[PDB]
């Protein structure tokens, strides 16, 4: 029906986040319906738990009158970084809140560096508390440092929409910076696209299980990923090896045999050029030419804390975990910033990660790091290097 739209609000502590997602639920049920949701009740966070981590993370669901919006409020800083980087639901776009009485701040600068790190797409920026600014120049001041901040990190700061705003003004019902909320959400349906679906996506299909239909030839198993393959298609293996070039000589659903496999679907495809030896774990199908293999990348990762079921102790240059990406670990080594030698547990870290093996990667893959079969760290492929 309505599309569904992840959003969230970011910026530094106390600029006003969780007063602005209160404001957002308060005035939009107040206009066009919904449920109104208080300062309290977004304020103190539940905590949330991401396979072992914990992130403390406010759930709050507003519809404007053709998009349904599930939006994501973190008490401080360091639960934003997990939610970025390990979160149940990727951003499709962000609120990024600036008080215009102090201006961008560190934790601005970091929520717009992760943001771009982490592939969120669109940025709009609510101008916080300017029931407080008397001087209009002081207001265009805080608004050109915040836009030249987001060009900064490749976002589009001269296309950006700014709402000047007052959350807390608009919660207690002042109807002229009430307008300014809705003028938000109005941006939020605008300027934030409908996510692309996964079917309309580039054919993928991670490879589950290679099986040999007996005078069919190999069949390949997995869960279509994104898009669609139809039966006399070309096809390319890439992960582990070389990549290779074979047809889909079919596609079948426990033995129904169908024209087509697509996204979401769970399908065997039959490949009649390739034998079950040469199919690897972490190998991929995918429309050839669509992705490439890697196994030099720049990443964004968090490790877990002791109390999250991870490591007690630090790591050094010579760590060499594995990286699960979507069906088997691979080794990799580890290359840390220039002047960092260990990394404690409960960190986040840019690391660049050399794999054994080459792996189809896309900048914005999630992976999780393990030492042995134990989960250690998240992480999410901010640059593809080669
Ligand atoms: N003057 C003013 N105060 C505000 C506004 N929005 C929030 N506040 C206050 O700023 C403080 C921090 O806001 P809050 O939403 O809890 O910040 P957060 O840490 O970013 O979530 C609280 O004391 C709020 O009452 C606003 O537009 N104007
Ligand atoms: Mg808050
Ligand atoms: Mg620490």
């Amino acid at each position: 029906t309505k599309p569904h739209v992840n959003v969230g609000t970011i910026g530094h502590v106390d600029h006003g986040k969780t007063t602005l997602t209160a404001a957002i639920t308060t005035v939009l049920a107040k206009t066009y319906g919904g449920a109104a949701r208080a300062f309290d009740q977004i304020d103190n966070a539940p905590e949330e738990k991401a396979r072992g981590i914990t992130i403390n993370t406010s759930h709050v669901e507003y519809d404007t009158p053709t998009r349904h919006y599930a939006h994501v409020d973190c008490p401080g800083h360091a639960d934003y970084v997990k939610n970025m980087i390990t979160g149940a639901a990727q951003m499709d776009g962000a609120i990024l809140v600036v008080a215009a009485t102090d201006g961008p701040m560190p934790q601005t600068r970091e929520h717009i560096l992760l943001g771009r790190q982490v592939g969120v797409p669109y940025i709009i920026v609510f101008l916080n508390k300017c029931d407080m600014v008397d001087d209009e120049e002081l207001l265009e001041l805080v608004e050109m440092e915040v836009r030249e901040l987001l060009s900064q990190y490749d976002f589009p700061g001269d296309d950006t929409p700014i709402v000047r705003g007052s959350a807390l003004k608009a919660l207690e019902g002042d109807a002229e910076w009430e307008a300014k909320i809705l003028e938000l959400a109005g941006f939020l349906d605008s300027y934030i696209p409908e996510p692309e679906r996964a079917i309309d996506k580039p054919f993928l299909l991670p490879i589950e299980d290679v099986f040999s239909i007996c005078g069919r030839g190999t069949v390949v198993t997995g869960r279509v990923e994104r898009g669609i393959i139809k039966v006399g298609e070309e096809v390319e293996i890439v992960g582990i090896k070389e990549t290779q070039k074979s047809t889909c000589t079919g596609v079948e659903m426990f033995r129904k045999l169908l024209d087509e496999g697509r996204a979401g679907e769970n399908v065997g495809v039959l490949l009649r050029g390739i034998k079950r030896e040469e199919i690897e774990r972490g190998q991929v199908l995918a429309k050839p030419g669509t992705i490439k293999p890697h196994t030099k990348f720049e990443s964004e990762v968090y490790i877990l804390s002791k109390d999250e079921g991870g490591r007690h102790t630090p790591f050094f240059k010579g760590y060499r975990p594995q990286f699960y990406f979507r069906t088997t670990d691979v080794t990799g080594t580890i290359e840390l910033p220039e002047g960092v030698e260990m990394v404690m547990p409960g960190d986040n870290i840019k690391m660049v990660v050399t794999l054994i093996h080459p792996i189809a990667m896309d900048d914005g893959l999630r992976f999780a790091i393990r030492e042995g079969g134990r989960e250690v760290g998240a992480g999410v492929v901010a640059k593809v290097l080669g």
